């Protein structure tokens, strides 16, 4: 029986500092992964419309609620709005699909998944004849307006953003008539991409950070063998040995000690349990400084080529 520390959001809601990632968790494996996580004591599950598995997540959650293994109010369910759905009627239709698949009556956090709006229609990844991403009509500020309505209606408890630079968050925080502030910014982060300035900025604004791909996303389709590999880094494994822990557990604990929420994905029952066993050790200040020194400014998750649309987040220094 495990419990992740709570990080307090600006709304006073309590967000578990470790959650289960579900990107690439296949149909036919994700349902069990979520059951196992809930049995182990995970309460935060990270989800998205684009992962196309929310209905199996919804099945797992419903079954554990019926079983009385957990109550809804102790779960913390996060989903995201995909940028082909920024137009107002579409915000509400995409949201309703996620909430239906997940079989819930409310979400704990709903995120803008990426800051650039894309052409609406059937394709999730609309591209021109040359394969460049096609921009849409509505901006992330337009979508945010429609998302605030969901909070007014009691269907989402808090809103947040993902893949935002500080410039894009400034634009949001400065929007005229802003009703709700983002409670987290979910971005890639790990010892090869330490995000020092973006974390400093977010915290200074009362915005949490959620670290995605904290293990280096080894299962990402575009991985190349010469790409840095955190889980095989010998200096990470050495610090791990010193604490009698795995590299993955050190990689998860790194974020916990910076007060950054972290969402490792697994569909392997043993690794699910291993990844939440991270509250029985502490990395020394020396060890934190060493791990922080590994920054390479390297992004594993840098596939959208959309740097020719406005609001490309990764051109900014942070
Ligand atoms: N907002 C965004 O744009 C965005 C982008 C990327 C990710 N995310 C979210 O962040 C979550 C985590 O990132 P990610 O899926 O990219 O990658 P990740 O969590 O860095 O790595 C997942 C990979 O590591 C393996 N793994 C898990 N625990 C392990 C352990 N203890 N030892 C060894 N290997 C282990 C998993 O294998 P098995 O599954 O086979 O065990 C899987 O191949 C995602 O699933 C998603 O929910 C969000």
């Amino acid at each position: 029986s495990h419990m992740a520390t709570f990080v307090e959001l600006s709304t006073k809601a309590k967000m578990p500092i470790v959650g289960l990632g579900t990107w690439k968790s296949p149909l036919g494996k994700v349902k069990e992964a979520v059951k196992v996580a809930i049995d182990a004591g995970y309460r935060h599950i990270d989800c998205a419309y684009v992962y196309q598995n929310e209905h199996e997540v919804g099945e797992a959650i419903q079954e554990k609620i019926q079983e009385k293994a957990v109550k809804r109010e102790d779960l913390f369910i996060v989903s995201k709005l995909w940028p082909t759905f920024f137009e107002r009627p579409l915000v509400r239709k995409a949201f309703e699909k996620t909430l239906k698949d997940l079989k819930l009556s409310y979400l704990d956090v709903y995120l803008i998944h990426w800051p650039q709006g894309f052409k609406s229609g059937d394709d999730l990844f609309p591209k021109d004849d040359k394969g460049n991403a096609i921009g849409g009509k509505a901006t992330f500020l337009d979508a945010w307006e429609a998302m605030e309505e969901l909070v007014d209606e009691g269907l989402v408890k808090a809103l947040g953003v993902s893949n935002f630079s500080h410039f894009q968050i400034e634009k949001l925080l400065n929007k005229p008539g802003l009703k709700y502030k983002p409670v987290t910014n979910q971005v890639e982060c790990h010892p090869y991409l330490t995000q020092e300035k973006l974390i400093q900025y977010c915290h200074s604004k009362g915005i949490t950070v959620t670290a995605y791909s904290p293990l280096g996303s080894p299962d990402r389709p575009w991985a190349k063998p010469e790409d840095p590999s955190l889980l095989e880094d010998p200096k990470i494994k050495e610090i791990a040995a010193k604490h009698k822990k795995t590299a993955a557990q050190v990689l998860i604990r790194f974020h916990i000690q910076r007060n950054v929420i972290v969402i490792p994905k697994s569909v392997t029952p043993a690794r699910i349990v291993e990844n939440i066993q991270v509250f029985d050790f502490k990395l020394s200040d020396e060890e934190m400084a060493t791990i922080l020194s590994f920054n390479r400014n390297w992004r594993a998750c840098n596939v959208l080529q959309s740097s020719h649309l406005e609001d490309y987040p990764f051109d900014a220094e942070y």
